[PDB]
C-alpha cells in the first residue's frame, strides 16, 4: 500500500527509530541525528547525501542495511539526509484466461512468456472469457500451438464467442513480440 | 514503413499476384479468385475465413506459405477473404547512453536487461548524456555495479551533471524490476 | 516418475483405452485399432506415422488431443503407430542457499537469474551453507550487490566460512554469464 | 584465447604495469608493490586480499578500475595479493541450421529461445543440415510452428532426410523446456 523504510540512529538497528511512508526532504525532522542503520520493508527508495534530495545517491532495496558502508559504494561520505520512494516503471505483457464467462471461475494469468501447455501449469479448465491487459497474443485450441487460432489483443472478451472460439477451449498461448512495420 | 503481404492465385506463389499494405475486407477486390499461396514480407497480419474480418482466424508471420494448409491449422476450410495488419503491443524498457553531451557521439542502447560491463559490449567511451525512454535504472561508475550510483528514470539527461555524475563515467547499469508498494 | 500417455480407439477419449509408460514400436499391440484421441499426463512424447518410430513425426505435450487433426499439422495422414517419451535436454543454472550449516533449515533455490534482494523473495534467514549445482555466482552481504562478495562455483559449502563469509549473511546473488576467454 | 588483466602500481593506470594471463598466487612477484589500478581486458578474474588466494574476495569484470575502492565493496582493506581467472560455468541450448548438406553454406545459430520466423532473422535459405549441440527442439516447415514437425535432439543431421524432412525446408523452431517425468 505504501513504501516503508525505517531509519535507526544506531548501527545494528539500534536506538531511536523512525518509520517513513513517503519522502523526507530533511531527515533531521525525524529526530534521528545521523542514520546508522536502515531497514527497508517496502521499496525501493533512493536516499541522498544532502537535504532536499541533493548530492550522492544511494538506492535501497528490500532488506537490511546494518551500517553506512552497507549503502555508500563510494564510501565517500556517511551522510543520509533525504529519502523518497521510487515509482518503478516496469511494463509487463499480461493476459488472464478464466474458466467461466464474464471473468469468473478459475483463472490463469500469463506474464510475457509463451505457454505451450496449460495442463503443465495445472490449468485444465475450459476457457470461457479472457482479459488482455497488454501485449498481442495468439490462443490455440490444443497444446503446442495447434488447432484453431484466436488473435487476442488488449481488451475484454466476456464470452468465448467474442474471441471466435466455437467452444471454450484453449490449451496454449504465445505472445507476438515483433512487427516489421 | 507499411506492412506488406502478397497473395497469389496459385500455390507456390504462382499466377496473378497482388500486394496489400493495409486491410482488405474483401480480397475478391484484388482480382485473385481464391488465395493459393501467400508471401509475408512485413507483418504480422491476421487473415479471415470470411469477408469483413469474420470467421476462422489465421495469423501470418514473416515468411512463405506455399499452400492453404500452411496456414489453416483447423484444415477446416481453405477460404481466405479478408486481411489486416496487426498493430503489436510490445513494451520494452530501454535506455540509451551517449558518449558526448546532448545525445551525441557514440551511443549504447540497452533493452530490458542488466549489463554488468559496458566494455564487454564494446562500449568503452565515457557517458556524458542519457535518454531514458522507459524503465527505472541504476547506473554505476565501475563494472559489476560498483562506485557511485545514479538513479536513471524516464527522461533526458543532456549532461552527466544532470544525473549527478562528477565525471562522464558509467560502466554498468541494472534495471529495477520490482516495487513492494 | 514415468512418462504417461493414454491412447483411445475413439475420438473424445472414447472406447478402448490403453496407458503407455514407455516406447511402443507397434501400437496395434495395445489393442487399440487406430488412435482416435490421446491424453498426455506426463510428457513430452513423440509419435510416429509408422511403426518402429518411422514416417511423419508428431510431438505431444501435456494436455488433451480429442481428434487426429489435433496432432498432425500436415493433416497428411491420420495414422499413429509408434510412440516414445522424449528425454528433454534442458540445462539450468541453479544455487540453493540454506539457513543452517550442512544444508539444513530454510532454503532458497535460485534458477538462472540474478536476485538483488532475498527479502523480496521472502527469504530473510541467515545463510550458513550453499550448494552450487551449476553456474558461476557471486553472493553479497547486502541487497543490491553490496558489501563483501563471495565467488560461488559448482560445489558444496557446508558452512559460511567455506565461502569466506565472516557471518552467515547473504542478501543478494548474481550469476556470471560471460567469459571473454 | 587467454584471460588478460593488467595491474598498475599506481592509480589511474599509472606506473609500473604488469600483464597476467593466468593465476598469480603472489602478485609481489610481478614487481608491482601494491596494486593501485587494474585493467581487465578478458575476464572475469577473482582477486584476493591475501596471497595464495586467501582472505577477502573481489571479482573483476571487463572494464576499468582506476583506484582500490573501485573494487573492495567492504572498503575493509586496500590489499590485492593474488589473482586467478574464473572458469565460468554457463550452459546454453544451441542449434545451428545450415543452408547446404553437411554443415555448409549459410548458417543460423539459435541460442535458447524460440524463433517463430526465420525470415524475420534474415534467414531465408532452405535448411539442409542441422547440428544440435544441446537442448530438445522442434523444427517446423512454415512460420508460426506450422506444417510438418521434426524433433531435433543432440546430434548431427548431415542431410534433411535424416531429420525426416521431405524437402530442406524449415521456417520456425521452438525449444522443449519441460518434462513431467
Amino acid at each position: 500500500l505504501n513504501p516503508k523504510i525505517i531509519i535507526f540512529e544506531q548501527e545494528n538497528f539500534q536506538g531511536h527509530s523512525h518509520e517513513l511512508n513517503g519522502p523526507c526532504p530533511n531527515l533531521k525532522e525525524t529526530g534521528v541525528e545521523k542514520a546508522g542503520s536502515v531497514l527497508v520493508q517496502a521499496g525501493p527508495w533512493v536516499g541522498y547525501e544532502q537535504a532536499n534530495c541533493k548530492g550522492e545517491q544511494f538506492v535501497f532495496e528490500k532488506g537490511e542495511y546494518p551500517r553506512w558502508d552497507s549503502w555508500t559504494s563510494s564510501r565517500r561520505t556517511d551522510s543520509l539526509s533525504s529519502l523518497r520512494p521510487i515509482k518503478v516503471d516496469s511494463q509487463e505483457h499480461k493476459i488472464t484466461l478464466y474458466e467461466n464467462p464474464n471473468f469468473t471461475g478459475k483463472k490463469m494469468e500469463v506474464i510475457d512468456d509463451d505457454v505451450p501447455s496449460f495442463h503443465a501449469h495445472g490449468y485444465q479448465e475450459k476457457v470461457s472469457s479472457v482479459r488482455v491487459q497488454s501485449g498481442t497474443w495468439v490462443g490455440y485450441q490444443y497444446p503446442g500451438y495447434r488447432g484453431l487460432q484466436y488473435l487476442l489483443e488488449k481488451g475484454d472478451y466476456k464470452d468465448s464467442g467474442d474471441f471466435g472460439a466455437p467452444q471454450p477451449q484453449v490449451q496454449s498461448v504465445r505472445r507476438i513480440r515483433d512487427m516489421q512495420w
